[PDB]
């Protein structure tokens, strides 16, 4: 009965990823630990690459962290997604970070709601710095199961 979960947090580049690792922490280093209710939830911060190795697809939970601001970023998310871990036993919650900016529509073909409810994953859940422990909880919860 493990009791310390894995969580690899994908996304592009300057999405916001830093700054959920150190929500963790509670703030407003590639990896962050605390304990999340007793569970103990370890993040890793992906950085932005061509291709993801397979020893940063492995995990618990996998956290796809875009960016409401950059029309660009949710379409690296669903790239991801799909490639490594739309045909896996990893669980996958999809964060629409910088919340408190505005929604600029993203630009893929599928809009993130859909998306998410296409490929039975929870709905996107908003998140800023400026922090709430709610996605980590459903993080931990959903590496239980
Ligand atoms: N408005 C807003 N800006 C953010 C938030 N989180 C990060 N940023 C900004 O986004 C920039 C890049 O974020 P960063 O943590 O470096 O993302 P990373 O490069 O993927 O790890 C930083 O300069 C932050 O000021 C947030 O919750 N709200």
């Amino acid at each position: 009965q493990r009791n310390v979960f894995r969580c690899n947090v994908i996304g592009v580049k300057n999405c916001g990823k830093s700054g959920v690792l150190q929500a963790l922490l509670g703030r407003n280093s590639y990896y962050a630990i605390n304990t999340v209710y007793e569970k103990y939830l370890l993040l890793h911060d992906i950085s932005e690459s061509e291709f993801l190795t397979e020893a940063e697809i492995i995990c618990d939970v996998v956290c796809l962290v875009y960016d409401v601001s950059n029309p660009k970023s949710f379409e690296y998310c669903a790239r991801i997604f799909k490639q490594h871990f739309m045909d896996s036993r990893i669980p996958c919650l999809i964060v629409a970070a910088k919340s408190d900016l505005h929604e600029v529509k993203q630009e893929y073909s599928i809009s993130p709601t859909d998306f998410c409810r296409k490929h039975k994953m929870p709905p996107p859940q908003a998140f800023t710095c400026n922090p709430s422990k709610d996605i980590f909880v459903k993080l931990t919860t959903m590496a239980m199961y």
